[PDB]
């Protein structure tokens, strides 16, 4: 029900989550400039909606998430609700297991 709860994460298997369901619309890599998303590099702690060059919504903005673990993990389930009137466009990721693994590849990823 929450990260506490969660499965243990696996970032090989969480790669190929990333690479099917965010990569269209992310970047990772420092230096590699936005998609229809912002770059994801230097995500974990950072407050939402302050990378530079992006231009977010005013929900991603003034919501001033700071993104981690935690945060991740339930934002993940329903983007819209956990931000309603954010722009991307993303179902969610139901299962607790995908989204563990997709946090245990993005800790290292944006990192
Ligand atoms: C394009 C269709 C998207 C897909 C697929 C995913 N994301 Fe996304 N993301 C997108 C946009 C246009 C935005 C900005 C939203 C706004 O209201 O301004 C975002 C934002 C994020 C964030 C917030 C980052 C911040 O700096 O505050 C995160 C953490 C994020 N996106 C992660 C993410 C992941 C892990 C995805 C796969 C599950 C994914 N997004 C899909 C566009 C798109």
């Amino acid at each position: 029900a929450s990260f506490s709860e969660a499965p243990p994460g696996n970032p090989k298997a969480g790669e190929k989550i990333f690479k099917t369901k965010c990569a269209q619309c992310h970047t990772v890599d420092k230096g590699a400039g936005h998609k229809q998303g912002p770059n994801l590099n230097g995500l974990f702690g950072r407050q939402s909606g302050t990378t530079p060059g992006y231009s977010y919504s005013t929900a991603d903005k003034n919501m001033a998430v700071i993104w981690e673990e935690n945060t991740l993990y339930d934002y993940l389930l329903n983007p819209k609700k956990y931000i309603p009137g954010t722009k991307m466009v993303f179902p969610g990721l139901k299962k607790p297991q995908e989204r563990a693994d997709l946090i245990s590849y993005l800790k290292e990823a944006t990192s």
